[PDB]
């Protein structure tokens, strides 16, 4: 009977792996609803002069369709 | 010249894997077009005290964009 | 000693993912002897105005060589 | 805080799919506690005079580690 | 900070598979903005007569999300 | 009711992919009839001492087998 | 003449990626003896109001066998 | 210009490994000409009171067509 | 109507893949019953001065459950 | 007695997918000798105003180490 | 044009994933240059008596070639 | 603080698997320092008429990176 969307986001940040999800998620959460699990399908970066430079999250968004 | 969209969905129901499919195709006419085509890409779901809780179809569905 | 081929084959119907599995075995029994075992490789089908159209199951079907 | 385990089962069933799973889940809860989720990893069979002689379906269940 | 989105997209050309890749951007960037990359995760077709009837080229596209 | 077969061909070319492809095409409609479509597994070749000698296209053939 | 074993454990935190793993680890360690490795089989979570809710980290723990 | 086609076969063998490889290819050059290469695609075997009954092999044969 | 179980072993030896494998195997009967069949899902090792010190495979191990 | 080692290389082109995989061996022939095949893993790219900016081929380049 | 090459390295930390992917960029730099990106192939580690010992993250490091 | 790099090589040898990656381990051990670990990820071959001509083991040689 329920039927959810799946949603492809990358999600970035300078700081670490967490961020660039929360990120994502939070970016989502302005245009989505009903947003319930995410899967990391790819964790990949930028490289810059000391080390990483930007962290990038591959990230599928799972969230219940309406109606 | 032709060109598909496709766009994943998780189709869900408490009596089998064809209701969950059609479950999701079902929301899937209501708001997208032209839809041609289905690729099940995944199979899950949740327990319950009898068994079988939900069947959960994780579903790409490909259609024909317009114009 | 003994050796093994695989064919691989799409059996398609309109009542659901059984009758498709069925459908492909009836066809390769006609001219594949020795039939043993199959794997479901995919699930796929095509979509009608009521939904499923064909429920289209790609399938490996295993059976033993004589000789 | 939560940790869950999985277990890696084949039930099988000379009916369907379901009733493959069902098996599985059936056994799986008479030894196992706080069962929550299953993941299909594969179907498979075997072959007799009257096509599907067994469906097979290779499957994960999820449940809560106590303590 | 920036996020990304990923659409999914079917490009079809008779031509050949380059032609396929560019019917879908050229169809994505009359909706999407801010189209950065694709990658190509199958390559398919349709066969006629004369061989090749269709290319066809699925494709994921990435493009900056605003705001 | 219908039941389709694949079999698995490596078209090969000096020119490219396209031509690959068309050549696994061309040879397969000599032997196998009612061919519908086509899937790119894998694209490999063999180097020489002017880059590319041969490009070898793994492909799957489906048809719709008779009867 | 050593031979091991390797149990899927999924383990969760509120507070990142290394406490869902440590989780894991820590609940294996009361039960299982003589543990080695790890191998992150897959990043997922659950999404709440303020962002990810709980990582879960599937995860391979492999361990030595005794006697 | 040359097409080459991949046949699907699994070798057994009580020895090991490569006695079940040759064993298929000792079939396969019964009947198929123009033998070029294998690729192992999975290695199983059934058990029994003294360990290893059967090693198989599922390997694909690839061979040049003629004409 | 039937279940079994799978678990994941890995078999150590300094001879060869069959010995690895074997190790596992007489491991495995020693606590398991109804031993039926096993997979070959990863084959590594260790490298000493001579080449290989150990050679390591990751195998599953299906059996019947009682009851 | 023979080895071979194989090498990881993104060859780039604005004209198509073939002149970016012969741009890789072009480069890769300068440094390594005894160039025999290649693989492609990944066709990827960037996207500009006229559609297709740069195709990206991501090709594993095998070749025979000496003495 | 331009061509780039892929190294795979393992970074390894006590501290974390951050920290284990650091330490292989900051090795890379030290004798590759124009050093572009990375992708995660690989998350695993080794256990000792407080849980994770050390965490090992397997990454391709993707850098421009030069002349 | 350790980082470790990994190489792939193709072994081959007419006599068998552990032949051809001892090969392989003995040809790197020539160029490459500090050795740990490999793991297969394929297994293919050339066909003669006699089965089997050359076995062909493609590895993954994992060593520690000096200073
Ligand atoms: C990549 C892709 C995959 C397809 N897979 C299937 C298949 O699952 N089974 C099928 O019957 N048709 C398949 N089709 C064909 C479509 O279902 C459809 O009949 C065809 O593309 C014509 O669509 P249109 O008339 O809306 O343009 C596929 C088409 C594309 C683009
Ligand atoms: C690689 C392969 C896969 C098999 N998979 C299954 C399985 O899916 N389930 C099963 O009951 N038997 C399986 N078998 C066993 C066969 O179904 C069959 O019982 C066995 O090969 C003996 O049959 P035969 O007398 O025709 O040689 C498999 C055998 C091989 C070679
Ligand atoms: C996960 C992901 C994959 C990317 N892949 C590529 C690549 O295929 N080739 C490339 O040149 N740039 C790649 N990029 C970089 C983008 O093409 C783009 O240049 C960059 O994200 C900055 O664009 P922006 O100003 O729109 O944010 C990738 C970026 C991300 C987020
Ligand atoms: C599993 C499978 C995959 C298919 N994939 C495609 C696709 O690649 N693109 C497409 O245009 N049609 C696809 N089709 C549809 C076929 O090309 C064909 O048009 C359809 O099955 C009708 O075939 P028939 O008239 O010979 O019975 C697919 C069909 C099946 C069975
Ligand atoms: C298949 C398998 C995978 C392993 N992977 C790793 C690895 O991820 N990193 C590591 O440091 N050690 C790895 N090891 C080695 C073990 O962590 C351990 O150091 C070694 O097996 C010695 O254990 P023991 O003293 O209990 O016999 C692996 C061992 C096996 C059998
Ligand atoms: C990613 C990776 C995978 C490894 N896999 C294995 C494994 O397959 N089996 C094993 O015995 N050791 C494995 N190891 C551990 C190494 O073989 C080695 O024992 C350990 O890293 C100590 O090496 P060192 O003394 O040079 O620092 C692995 C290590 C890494 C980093
Ligand atoms: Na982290
Ligand atoms: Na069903
Ligand atoms: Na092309
Ligand atoms: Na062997």
């Amino acid at each position: 009977g329920k039927v959810y969307k799946k949603v492809e986001l990358v999600g970035t940040s300078e700081e670490g792996l967490e961020a660039a999800i929360q990120a994502a998620l939070a970016r989502a959460r302005k245009t989505l609803r009903h947003l319930d699990w995410f899967e990391v399908k790819e964790i990949r970066g930028t490289i810059g002069e000391a080390g990483v430079k930007e962290y990038q999250v591959v990230l599928e968004v799972g969230f219940r369709l309406e109606e």
